[PDB]
Order: C-alpha cells, then sequence, then structure tokens
C-alpha cells in the first residue's frame, strides 16, 4: 500500500480546481486565544510612491522585541476544528457536504504540492475519517523535531526577519502608517477558512494570511489577500534560475491554493536590511520555468495531490476518530501507510467529536 511521487507519473493536463470561496475566518491573539472575528487583520501599507524607497532593517528588536510562539505545543488542527463547530449548521454545499470534504491546514497541501519536486525535507500526515470527512494533521518528523530544537542562531534569527518585514508593510488600520517600532509577537494570527474542489475531492481549509490590500480592486476574499515573503537579493542569472526553481515554487503552492493572487517579496542585502521590493503574481510565476528543463510544472503539483487526496480517501475505510493511517514520505521514496491507534498519533479531540456525535 504505497503511491509513487515522480513528476513524470503526474505529468498531463491540470486537473479542475475550483475558485475558493471564503467560508470565515478566525484570529489568534497575542496570548494565542482564539476570536471568532477578523481582529487579527492587518492592511497592507507599502512605501509610498513618490517619497523614499524601501530601507527596512530586519533585525531592528531582535530579540528584546521578538515574542516567539512556543512551537513545543502542538494545536494540530484543534483551531480549525473550532471555526468547523462554530459553523457546522451553516455550512454550504447543502446536507452532507463537509461528509465529503476533506479538512486540512493550508501548509499540509502546500507541503503535498511539492512533494514531486522535494528534494530535502520528508513528512508525515495523520488521517482519520469521522462522519464520512477525512481530516488529514501533520506529525512532526523525528528529524524535523530534532532541527527545530537545534535550530542555529542564524536560523532562528533568518526566522525574525521574515515576520519583522510584516511589520515595516503592514498598518493595524486601513490606510495607516507601518509601526515598526512594536514587538514581533508570532502567536498572533489572522486565518481565512475556504473551501474548493481539487478533481473531485472537496476540500475544506484554513490559512494564516499576511495582510489585506484595502486599495485591491476586488474587495470579494480572499482576492483582496496579500502574501508577504523575503529572500536574499540576486545578482547574476543563475542566481536568480535557482530562486525560480525552487522558492517560488513554494511560493506559488502557498498562494494558489486560497486565491492569493499577488507575493509581494522584499530582498534583503548581507546586512539585514530590505532596500528594494518586487511583487509576483500568482498567476504568472509557473511563467519564469515553463521552457526550463529544471523547473517546476504547476499540473504535476496538482495532479499529484489530486492522486494522493484519492489515495488517502481510499486507504482510510473506518470511520472512527481514534484510528490514525498515518502516511510516510522521504524525497526518493514513495509514500507509505501505517496503522497507528489512540495515542499519541490520535489528533481529533473529544470535545470535537462529542459535540459532532450529538
Ligand atoms: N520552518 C521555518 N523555516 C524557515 N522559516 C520559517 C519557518 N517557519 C516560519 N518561518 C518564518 O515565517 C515567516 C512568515 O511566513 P509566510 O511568508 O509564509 O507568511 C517566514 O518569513 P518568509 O516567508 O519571508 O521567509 C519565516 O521567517
Ligand atoms: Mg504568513
Ligand atoms: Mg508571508
Amino acid at each position: 500500500p504505497s503511491l509513487r511521487t515522480q513528476p513524470s507519473l503526474y505529468s498531463g493536463p491540470f486537473p479542475f480546481y475550483r475558485r475558493p470561496s471564503e467560508l470565515g475566518c478566525f484570529s489568534l491573539d497575542a496570548q494565542r486565544q482564539y476570536h471568532g472575528d477578523a481582529r487579527a487583520l492587518r492592511y497592507y501599507s507599502p512605501p509610498p510612491i513618490n517619497g523614499p524607497g524601501p530601507d527596512f532593517d530586519l533585525r531592528d528588536g531582535y530579540p528584546d522585541r521578538y515574542q516567539p510562539r512556543d512551537e513545543e505545543v502542538q494545536e494540530r488542527l484543534d483551531h480549525l476544528l473550532r471555526w468547523v463547530l462554530e459553523h457546522r449548521n451553516q455550512l454550504e454545499g447543502g446536507p452532507g457536504w463537509l461528509a465529503g470534504a476533506t479538512v486540512t491546514w493550508r501548509g499540509h497541501l502546500t507541503k503535498l504540492l511539492t512533494t514531486p519536486y522535494e528534494r530535502q525535507e520528508g513528512w508525515q500526515l495523520a488521517a482519520s475519517r469521522f462522519q464520512g470527512t477525512l481530516y488529514l494533521s501533520e506529525v512532526e518528523t523525528p528529524a524535523a523535531r530534532a532541527q527545530r530544537l537545534a535550530r542555529p542562531p542564524l536560523l532562528r534569527e533568518l526566522m525574525y526577519m521574515g515576520y519583522k518585514f510584516e511589520q515595516y508593510m503592514c498598518a493595524d488600520k486601513p490606510g495607516g502608517s507601518p509601526d515598526p517600532s512594536g514587538e514581533v509577537n508570532t502567536n498572533v494570527a489572522y486565518c481565512s477558512v475556504l473551501r474548493s474542489r481539487l478533481g473531485n475531492h472537496p476540500l475544506l481549509f484554513s490559512g494564516a494570511v499576511d495582510c489585506l490590500n484595502p486599495q485591491a480592486p476586488c474587495t470579494q476574499p480572499p482576492s483582496c489577500y496579500v502574501e508577504l515573503k523575503t529572500s536574499k537579493e540576486m545578482h547574476s542569472p543563475g542566481q536568480w534560475r535557482s530562486f525560480y526553481r525552487h522558492k517560488l515554487l513554494k511560493w506559488w503552492a502557498q498562494s494558489f491554493l486560497p486565491g492569493v493572487p499577488h507575493v509581494v517579496a522584499g530582498f534583503r542585502n548581507p546586512e539585514g536590511f530590505v532596500c528594494s521590493l518586487k511583487t509576483f503574481p500568482t498567476m504568472e510565476m509557473f511563467e519564469n520555468v515553463r521552457n526550463d528543463r529544471e523547473g517546476w510544472n504547476p499540473s504535476v503539483c496538482m495532479n499529484f495531490c489530486a492522486a494522493f487526496l484519492s489515495f488517502a480517501q481510499s486507504t482510510v475505510v473506518q470511520d472512527d476518530p481514534r484510528l490514525v493511517h498515518l502516511f510516510s514520505w522521504e524525497p526518493g521514496g514513495p509514500v507509505t501507510v501505517s496503522v497507528h491507534r489512540d495515542a499519541p498519533y490520535a489528533f481529533l479531540p473529544s470535545w470535537y467529536v462529542e459535540t459532532m456525535t450529538q
């Protein structure tokens, strides 16, 4: 019982992917407390044209104005499940749509999308079927956990700089001035809840959103959202080519699924300053590698994701929230399955299961 991941197996036409619609949202505050509203959403506020160029110190405030989320707490699907519980009757699709859907985090689907091209980091996905619905929840691999606990200082500062970039580009109110004098607190998050469909697989997923563009042409979410990214400055065509082949694939897969149309990138120099910005429309990212022998192909990404969802659906036969089918993958191998029950892999909490049962 295994699933192959080589790109040439998935090189056919681009599958059907239904335009995502936003069903709702939720926020996590500076204490990581859930709120069923948009209080955490920030507003895109880039450097005023006809003014000084970007000149952002991404090291400013590290580490004495840094409040990092405690990554030892494994929340799994818990926050999305709370949202689903509070909106289960109000769900679209009519009677039984949820029973035919797959529920997960946007980032879990992103990892599936990139799997045919991924050569460094493996993953594990726990799957449980409950009342027809297939739930997918990532499990930290042993290697990932050891790498997290032993994170070098350079990597921890690099991670801070990406969060700090958002503080220079976003404001708490529309049209407001960004305020970098405050704290970077990575417990704070605004999450969009979206519905889509990949082939014949209905999807319900949530993803954290960086900011909202109030000046965006369309007011209908998710089309007004903006993704913010940093990357090292590049100086040669070879460096840009490596960026197109490896980094843009990850950016595309993250923003394509929720229908975020623009990624705004700040390019940081060796001293940690962002002195240039570039906008990458999600739907044009593949153009950079369309004629590249070493490029990626969104059809392969999407066809593999569809194949995995079919593979997962047919593998997970039992409707049991205590039962976990664990899907494991390492680069160059197939996705393999093992079966487990209860702790530690079981991830649907009793408060969700009991409420849905009653
Ligand atoms: N496992 C990880 N490895 C490297 N960077 C990570 C990371 N987890 C979080 N980050 C940080 O989270 C920030 C915000 O993510 P996102 O861009 O997806 O909104 C990232 O900024 P960058 O994306 O600019 O690197 C990065 O700094
Ligand atoms: Mg983000
Ligand atoms: Mg971002």
